[PDB]
RNA sequence: CCCGAACGGAAACAUCUUAGUAGGGGGAGGAAAAGAAAUCAAUUGAGAUCCCCUGAGUAGGGGCGACCGAAAGGGGGACAGC
RNA sequence: GAGGUAGAGUACCAUCCCCUGGUUUGGGGGUGGGAAGUUAGGGGACACGUGCCUCUAAGGCUAAAUAUGUCCCGAGACCGAU
RNA sequence: CCUUUCGUCUUGAAACACGGGCCGGGGAGUUCACAUCAGUGGCGAGCUUAAGGAGAUUAUCUCCGAAGGCAUAGGGAAACCAAGUGCCCGCAGCCUAGUUUCUAGGCGAGGGGCAGGGUCUGUCAGGGCCUGAAGCCACUGAUGUGAGGCUAGAAACCGGGCG
RNA sequence: ACCUCGGACUAGGGGCAAAAGACCAAUCUAGCCCGGUGAUAGCUAGUUCCCCCCGAAAUGCGUCCUAGCGCAGCCUCCCUAAAGGCAGCUCGCGGGGUAGAGUGACAGAUCGGGGGCUCCAGGCGCCUGGGGCUUCCGGUCUAACUCCGAACCCACGAGCGCCGAAGAAGGGGGGAGUGGGUCACUCGGCGUAAGGUUGGGUGGCAAAAGGGGAACAACCCAGACCUGGGUUAAGGCCCCA
RNA sequence: UACGGGGGCUAAAUCCUGGCCACUGGUGGUUGGUUAAAUCCGGGUUCAACCGGGCGAAGCCCCACCGAAGGCCGGGGGUACCCUCUUAAGGUAGCCAAAUGCCUUGCCGGGUAAGUUCCGGCGCGCAUGAAUGGAUCAACGCGGUCCCUACUGUCC
RNA sequence: CCGCAGCCUGGCGUUGUCCCUCGGGCGUUUAUGCGUAGAGUAGGUGGGAGGGGUCGAACCUGUCCUUUCGGGGGCAGGGGACCCGAAAGUGAAACACCACCCAUGGACGCUCGAGGGACUAACCUCUCGAAAGAGAGGAACAACGUCAGGUGGGCGGUUCGGCUGGGGCGGCACUCCCGCGAAAAGAUAACACGGGAGCCCAAAGGUCGGCUCAGGCGGUACAGAACGCCGCCGUAGAGCGCAAGGGCAAAAGCCGGCCUGACGUGACCCUUCCAAGUACGGGGUCACGACGCGAAAGCGGGGCCUAGCGAACGCUCGUGCCCCCACACGUGGGGGCCGGGCAUGACAGAAAAGUUACCCCGGGGAUAACAGGGUCGUCGCGGGCGAGAGCUCACAUCGACCCCGCGGUUUGCUACAUCGAUGUCGGCUCUUCCCACCCUGGAGGUGCAGCUGCCUCCAAGGGUAGGGCUGCCCGCCCGUUAAAGGGGAG
RNA sequence: UGCCCACCCGGUCAUAGUGAGCGGGUAACACCCGGACUCGUUUCGAACCCGGAAGUUAAGCCGCUCACGUCAGAGGGGCCGUGGGAUCCGAGAGGGCCCGCAGCCUCUCUGAGCUGGGAUGG
RNA sequence: GCCCGGAUCCGGGCACCA
């Protein structure tokens, strides 16, 4: 599905509607010293078996598409809910 | 004082718990061990160790699941120091 | 008033293992590195800096308050020959 | 004249379903801890002592010991902030009149409905929790949970020894 | 590679095996003794005195769940509260697409005739046969068809009827059991059927004696506090009786 | 002390032991890619934790060899022959209705008055075959099976 | 699914002395440079038209090194002194000099490594020695300790889903949507029937305007049933992303214009989930703030309506602040509240393969195999009808296509009884019964001359044997016989 | 006056509809005449929009007749269901009786526009 | 998510606890 690169919506920090450029969203690095992670690790110290379930079976093909938008007088970013396609084709 | 499980519970089970238990080896005494701050807590205070009632299933640990778990302080018993 | 003394493979650091409520913070051990030493060291829940507060590790000894019951005395809403 | 063999699982079973020769004796919901309800008792914006100390006719008894706990303020992750009053219905009961006989009329504690007040969140209406002054202790019983846990019953797994 | 005796060595996740999982003190797909240990058991068996009052469920959803549990429904006990409640009927006002009935009202199926048009084949422009379209007339059907449409069932208001200040709408609290059902009548789905299997409604049994059906959980009559007298129900009246 | 110690498979002798290295496994090699801790460099932090980069062993990716290593030994089209795909090749010598053949009491012969068993031959071999050992019986057997003679209370 | 030994390899330690080489760096040292247009080697940024010139130049003649032998770079003498342009070309010019960069090689002092070689005194092996000690060989490797990666059923712990006309194999009736089942309110089951979803669309979304669709008829060149034009009819017979059902005509369809309401925050309600508890998901109605389209009322938090989706913990992003300790303040770093994303399809969420005929325990008649019960499709037998054949003639005899029944001797279907046991094939031995009659007895018909046949009715008193083959049962076969019937009794 | 007849805005949404033929207007409703201007045709003043007024009852509109459509009433014909009951019938499928309720189709005949709010005509 | 090679995709070896 394409998408326009520029929406014109509401901007909540300057309460009115504004344009925004539109990019889809990508998480970032894992970032040890996580305190979900500091304690994985103090886990993993010693003798025993594996230590946490893994996950093996897999059903959904596609993921949920998210739009982040953000306003281009202040910078202010909203995040929309995500919805299941196969590629959000972002090109203008 | 060292070495050191499984059954069982988690409605399965492996981290976990059971449990530093059961058990094994070494060393005493009428009691042992500890014991005179490189300690606690907080506007500059207390004052060696041990035991009882508490603080308290609190802080906190945990497939943050089942579950596990203090100390300071308060009240007492005895209350030495070299 | 001036001068002298104060415990080393020890404290601490990295890593591995076991304990622990100890969690980026606690304890012990193995391996490697390894101080300062009174114009010194340690501590005050991640790390460091500056004040402030507090203590002196790495050498021993130490009654009383308590744990037990082979044994001796006494007691009891204990049993009464399956 | 009327009447199939007891207990049991089970839709029924129930008997060609299982346990059952006779008699005597033994034989299975118990203890503690915490929590919550109930029946009663004591004190009441408070209640209650624990460890312990002193005395004594010495495991009883008497005096002392509120440390702590629960309740009295709640909301919020936290920094932080912090209430308890005014309207309407109205049961019992009381008063007035008739007691003809009584929601006829007033007043109405407890109770119900609308609001108000504290705090978090939202940019207002909103949304969550709290606030209208009763609890603590004791004895007994019930149930839940934890310990063997109504009684009996596995195949197994582990530690140390003996052949 | 013969048979046999005395001594000795190898020990339990270990030994020894000319190999069968054989043998290791009547014990071996992992010996025995004592301890952990009264291991755990959603499973099986047993669970001890009398009277009185009330009285179920075998259903829905979730669950490594279907031999178990949680949340609801149904039982019992207590406190409060203070005037209404609804298991039944009638009237009024509304909802519905089932039995039936239709097919020229949609969608599918389905049997015959008459007229008109066309092509092909045969026979001597005509006749006969087959095919396609149109038109008119009659006939057969539908769980997944409807231009229609009952009996019947249901919502609300009023009235009647019954319960209620003695036995009490709404609120609060304590304790459960139950989650294997089964048959008869009746309306169905699957099946050649079945004392089959799976649904809706009513009733027994479960948890219900007694009277009838020869005897009979379930069918018909009927709900047993005890003792005596009477009248009936179901069923019966030749003998058993 | 290799005419040895250790480890596999087959099973005396006789006649023999075919084709295939694609897969798995073992052994060896390497232009090259990836590759942990430690160390080194840059950033960051008055110091650390933390971010990057370089270097980076064995192993793996890649190549070759090995069938008395585990083993495997088909189909289609055309005229015994040639081409193609699975996945490398496409069952050689022999043997058989086998202690291995579903159909099945296969078909023909022998033996019996009469033979689903037995013997011989055949070979549409569901699903035979070569040390996973093939064919083969001299001697031996408290091994399995069929036939004859003798003998009999096994039977009438 | 995982662990742990053993093995292989690397770092650190025990671990020492002499070298040599190579690769990095640090402060220095230096000399080397042709995409094309052109006096010709513009590699680039600038000061810089002046720079060199007894403050010794352009020029002939050779030794020599080199290169895309293009050509430039350095040699002293013969020359006692000359050339570039401010002028001609280049997306970028001056061999006018001087600087840095890209880029070649070597050398100084220092550091870091990496590799190779030698040595002996650690360490190891052997010999002699009662020991003390001595000798020989190897050697900073091996070996051992510790950490890291690989391999690793050698050994240890475990898991090996469910539903289910027994279990298994199969299927998915295991999450969601439409029709029917379903009995005109609501609720309602089947391994019942007919099918679908796990997405697609920046327009296929919002609004405003204009228009009318499938199909048919008349007239027109190419033109044809079906191109464009002029007229007539047309209740939908079209289209609306996708299953099925519902809805829709100055539209919800077709064609255009302008847009992004597929919007930020915060509530309530319906359905999933009847009355009567209940997570997600989906939908509906709004308040505040801001937009779009319309003259306007207004319509718009996606798609005409019913499917297209997912907890805790952990990570991550968005968004404004709160907190960090036995004291206070500061920096880095962690944690918190509110919303989005990363996924569990067994879809109200565990991280998971077989095997046992060597097997074991607790149970189950809640559940299979033998046997009993119910049913009779299958199996065996009877009746009706009469196509036909029998020279003619349906019924002497046979009897198609269909229709109505019986038995309980086959095989199925069901799961009522037995799982703390009702000994499960065949044969032998012995007893009895049924009749649907094979022989023996009676009667009749005939396509009955006699003999022999064929058929119908009564009748269960008596009989129904011996062998070969196979475990059989069935069956085939041999020689006879009056005939060598067929069934039941757990 | 009047009442009803058109017109503007409606309610009911076929008893109200569709086709054909005919009747009726000096006002009203229309066709009609024309385009400078507001506006306009992916060409066309056809349509929309603006400005007008000679002509006409031929269209539309209203009323009447006739064909079919639709909603009812009456009549002839085809088909047929159901709530409660019984030791009613029958081997069953089904059927009869008692108390309580109905329905659908097809022919033939007869009718068929009502109504609320406001400015022109009779 | 990486490196690397090959035409955003592909291949090879390693990273990856809802």
């Amino acid at each position: 599905m394409k998408v326009p690169k520029v929406i014109k919506t509401y901007c909540p920090k300057c309460k009115t509607h504004t344009e925004h450029s539109v990019s889809l969203y990508k998480g970032g690095k894992r970032r040890s010293l996580a305190e979900g992670q500091r304690r994985y690790e103090r886990k993993n110290v010693g003798y025993g078996s594996k230590r946490k379930p893994e996950q093996k079976r897999f059903a959904k093909t596609t993921k949920k598409q998210t739009l982040v938008l953000k306003c281009q007088k202040c910078s202010y970013t909203i995040v929309k809910e995500g919805m299941r396609l196969k590629k959000l084709e972002l090109v203008e």
